[PDB]
Order: C-alpha cells, then sequence, then structure tokens
C-alpha cells in the first residue's frame, strides 16, 4: 500500500522503493502522447557496485535516478542493462554512458533501438537470442521469454531474492488495457508469459514494466489482458 503512484510523482522526480535487501525499483512519470503514464525499473545491489535494469525513461528522469541513488544507496551504478528497445527503458542511456555507465542489451535490442532512432546500449548480450535462454549477469538471470510485449523483450530475476522483473512483457493487476502493443505479438504473449511461469516458479515478487508490484498473479493475468485485446 506504500508503493508510489502515478499523481504522487511529478515529471522529472524518482522515487526508489525497497523490494528485498539489496534489490529496489526505480518510479518515473513521463508523458507520451498527452497523457502521464509511471514506469518501473530496477536497481541490485552488485557487491560494493549497483547493477540498474532499464532508464528512468528520459534524460532529466535519468540523471533525477543517478542522483537518487547517490544519496539513497551511496554505491555507484556501474553496469545497466535495457530489457527492450522502447523508450521507456532505454531513453537515458546517453546520461547514463555520460556518468560512466557501462549499458548493456542484446543485439535485438540494439538492432531494434537503432532502427526506430532511440539511445543504443553500448554493449551487446549474446546468448539470449532463442526462447527460454538465461545467462548470468552479475546478481541476476537474464531470460529471453519469446516475443510478447515486443520481440526482443527480456526479463531478471534476483535469486537471492526471488524476484521477477518482468518489464513491459508484463502488466499489473489493475490493468485493463494492453498498452502500446504496435511491436507486440499478441498470439505468442501468452506462451512467453507461460514460459517464465514454468522457469521462475519460485517467484516471490513480480514487477510490471508500469505499475504495482505484485505476486506470480501477475503473470496469467497479463496472458488475460492480452487475449482480451486480441478479443
Ligand atoms: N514501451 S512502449 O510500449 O513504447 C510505451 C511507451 S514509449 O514512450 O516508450 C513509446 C514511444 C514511441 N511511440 C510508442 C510509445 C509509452 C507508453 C506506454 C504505456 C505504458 C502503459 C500503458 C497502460 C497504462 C494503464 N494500464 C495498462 C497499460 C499505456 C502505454 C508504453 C508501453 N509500455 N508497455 N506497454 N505500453
Ligand atoms: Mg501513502
Ligand atoms: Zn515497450
Ligand atoms: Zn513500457
Amino acid at each position: 500500500l506504500e508503493y508510489p503512484t502515478v499523481n504522487e510523482i511529478p515529471v522529472g522526480e524518482v522515487r526508489l522503493y525497497q523490494i528485498a535487501d539489496g534489490v529496489w525499483s526505480h518510479i518515473a512519470t513521463q508523458s507520451f502522447d498527452g497523457a502521464v503514464y509511471p514506469s518501473n525499473g530496477l536497481i541490485v545491489r552488485d557487491g560494493d557496485e549497483l547493477l540498474l535494469i532499464d532508464t528512468a525513461w528520459g534524460a532529466k528522469n535519468t540523471a533525477a535516478l543517478l542522483a537518487e541513488i547517490e544519496k539513497q544507496i551511496g554505491l555507484p551504478v556501474t553496469r545497466a542493462v535495457s530489457t527492450h528497445f522502447h523508450d521507456d527503458r532505454v531513453g537515458g542511456v546517453d546520461v547514463l554512458r555520460a556518468a560512466g555507465v557501462a549499458t548493456y542489451a542484446s543485439p535485438s535490442t540494439r538492432r531494434l533501438a537503432e532502427a526506430e532512432g532511440n539511445e543504443i546500449p553500448t554493449h551487446s548480450l549474446e546468448g539470449l537470442s532463442s526462447s527460454g535462454d538465461a545467462v548470468r549477469f552479475g546478481p541476476v538471470e537474464l531470460f529471453y521469454p519469446g516475443a510478447a510485449h515486443s520481440t526482443d523483450n527480456l526479463v531478471v530475476y534476483v535469486p537471492s531474492a526471488n524476484v521477477l522483473y518482468g518489464g513491459c512483457a508484463v502488466h499489473e493487476l489493475s490493468s485493463t488495457s494492453a498498452g502500446n502493443v504496435a511491436d507486440a505479438d499478441l498470439a505468442e504473449w501468452p506462451t512467453s508469459v507461460e514460459r517464465i511461469q514454468k522457469h521462475y516458479p519460485e517467484a516471490e515478487v513480480v514487477i510490471p514494466g508500469h505499475g504495482l508490484p505484485g505476486g506470480l498473479d501477475l503473470l496469467q493475468h497479463t496472458a488475460n489482458v492480452v487475449k482480451a485485446h486480441k478479443n
């Protein structure tokens, strides 16, 4: 009941929320097509460093994110992974790069970001091109579930905490619509969610790309949202 909501975060400010020991989500707000949306990413403690998952959706929000991390946590962000190519995940990569953060994404995400005219993470993450692939990256596992919200979407698991960050492939429980589906695969999405359910059955916290964290129920709910959109 304490997770910050969209009307509680002015555009340009970033909040952190402690999910588990050494795991936080970051919450920002941004405008798109004349509507304001909240957006989540993840921060995971990596020894005496931090791993960031996704930008705070924009250059100014991402600079505010780094400032918030500096005062709340006080460990340097050394690496960042973007979970798909859209602006709410890569917008702000140039700010990260100018702050010395090494930025990463799969080759699928990098090609799509390039074609879109979006900011491009510096480094390529191999070993994630086939559905069901998983690789280790510091304190997380990166998992490619197959096409869903986008063809390149990744999800992230924190094994020490049983936290699953779904990004935009996973919707919050209150969701009644599927968001931006222009690059989605509506037919494959439920199958990709089933793959996540099969691979991470011990997940205790599931974090969506937008909105409130919950439990494993966010996965089935997301498949249901997608089916309602298709119908
Ligand atoms: N990940 S993106 O598709 O580009 C994306 C962007 S975006 O700005 O990055 C991109 C910029 C270029 N033109 C297309 C949009 C914006 C809004 C949204 C957006 C987010 C949530 C929602 C609703 C909120 C109420 N509950 C149901 C979901 C609606 C929209 C998304 C998104 N992310 N995930 N799905 N869509
Ligand atoms: Mg309150
Ligand atoms: Zn997206
Ligand atoms: Zn999104």
